[PDB]
């Protein structure tokens, strides 16, 4: 099966190509980048020399659609909508890395971006690609909205606890931290080495687009949540750690059993209830999500770690494409 | 004036010696590091070659008392108690870096001395520090949390309940220790929480905040940054007041304290803004009934050695920012 990557020279595209080169079913057709067209992919990433030397092509979406059965969209806001619309109408399967199709409520989209959605009819066909929760919907999908990296680390541990009513839906605080790769492959001074090295900073206080995504997805548990989310930048390349504060009516063993029962068949989910504390190094360069549970009285603290570029992006995207194409979601990953 | 440093070769003593070398009134008499005795301080830290070449001496506390008017104790627990008792009985001013004398409330060896100890947060308890002989230096984490919270609780502009402090520190928090958990290869590119529900600084924060008359139950969770220095504390509180009144309460309380830099305009402090300085940067953000405070310090300076020089300045009748600003 032929797949193409639009915006292939970014960091999410690099991590995607690494997985795709070893995937037993997906064959790389085209890698699209206007900046690096006509260059080999290994010219941009010499680490992949002799592993993936595919010549990068420009944004000729017509030629891409003729040689591809499915497409990964590693494109920024708005540009992702245009590409998703084009390749969807050509009959291809589409995984969109952007946030543009994650909020199915148009009024919530407009509340977040202050503008209308450009393809509202296409929006109603998008499925939220959190593979360990919405697998049934994803298998029936043609357009998948790849979840955000932060929401992946927060929704995954919270969803089964709220569904079973073991924690309060009110007052949840998610204090999350990410490596600099969250910005993507950018030349801006804000993401230069000398500005980011040795620096740790919060950002997007009261205003990050992932906050509405988190609360809108947790609605599906039947509980209305008002999760407060605050992101931070780590002076490291990759990794997310989310320290999540909740109120609980259950103890450590009951909370642990709820999470381990819900994800019993999911080999990418590693849950700890023995005092082990996950860190970003435990999940960097893997597709795992590590969840640590800690209970004192009526307070539950969850530590949730992922590689933002893999389980938070490209690895989760391969899981979604696997599900849409009838394969096991972990095929080519584990 | 003559001052000495006990346990001077740690990172806190390193930052302390940097300040003392350029201090107009404090004159270094002895730098005590027992594992490094008979080496020059610049042998351990070559950056200070030609700046502080003082020969490190051993554990001769009688000799230190002979030549010193005051002493900084950068010692671990228990050892800090004995040294603090010795130099107090000899009539010296003492700033203890450890936690042995912070909490006025496994029994304390010197309980009568504990009652004389003053909690050395210079911008809050300056009145009591000017009259003290023994000052307990606050911890680095509590300094970043207590400073923005104390005026708001005292004015009743935030709720004392449900406060959450999610704090992050560079690896220098561990000190100059031989330990695999603090090696470069184990800490590089890694970010981790630790001491969940169990860090010793959590009780310190709540005990000091009681002085406002409000009973707090701050929940504090620390994290290790893959960087050398800096603390960032994201503090979550509930409030019914506006940003203007929260901002005005903090700026009025710290009006003449030049090391406190308070922002209310959307500026977000970061650890790079305060690293290698004695400043504490505080950013204020209000949406509805939620106040988010961003508090940053250098954990080795404003969180430790710089704050200690403020406390020693105050005890010695000097301006608290002397030798710092
Ligand atoms: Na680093
Ligand atoms: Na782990
Ligand atoms: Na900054």
């Amino acid at each position: 099966m032929k797949v193409s990557v639009i915006g292939a020279t970014g960091y999410t595209g690099y991590e995607l190509v690494k997985i795709l080169a070893n995937h037993p079913e997906f064959e790389i057709a085209a890698l699209v980048s206007e900046t690096y067209a006509d260059k080999m992919f290994s010219d941009v990433y010499p680490r992949l020399r002799s592993i993936c030397d595919v010549v990068i092509t420009g944004r000729d979406y017509d030629a891409v659609a003729e040689i591809s059965d499915a497409v990964f969209l590693c494109l920024p806001h708005a540009a992702a909508q245009d590409a998703a619309a084009f390749f969807y109408e050509k009959g291809l399967k589409v995984v969109d890395f952007s946030a543009d199709f994650r909020l199915k409520d148009k009024k919530l989209y407009e509340a977040t971006y202050k503008v209308d959605h450009t393809y509202p009819d296409l929006l109603r066909k998008a499925v939220y690609g959190l593979p360990e929760i919405f697998e049934v919907d994803i298998k029936k999908a043609e357009l998948v909205a790849n979840p955000g990296c932060y929401p992946t680390s927060v929704i995954t541990p919270l969803y089964p606890l709220l569904k079973a009513g073991l924690i309060s839906p009110e007052g949840i605080i998610a204090d999350s931290k990410v490596g600099v790769t969250v910005a993507g492959r950018k030349a801006d001074i804000a993401y230069s080495f000398c500005e980011c090295n040795e620096d740790f900073r919060p950002y997007a206080i009261f205003s990050h687009r992932h906050n509405p995504e988190i609360n809108e997805v947790l609605k599906e548990t039947g509980k209305e949540t008002n999760v407060l989310f605050t992101p931070h930048i780590i002076p490291a390349s990759k990794g997310i750690e989310s320290t999540i504060y909740t109120k609980t009516t259950a103890g450590l063993a009951e909370i642990s059993a709820c999470l381990k029962d819900f994800y019993r068949e999911r080999r990418c989910v590693r849950i700890y209830d023995n005092g082990h504390i996950p860190s970003t190094a435990d999940v960097t360069d893997t597709n795992f999500i590590d969840i640590g549970l800690f209970v004192k009285g009526e307070r539950l603290i969850i530590v949730s770690c992922i590689d933002n570029l893999i389980k938070g992006s490209s690895g989760m995207a391969v899981q979604n494409m696997n599900l849409m194409c009838g394969f096991d979601d972990t095929l080519g990953i584990l």
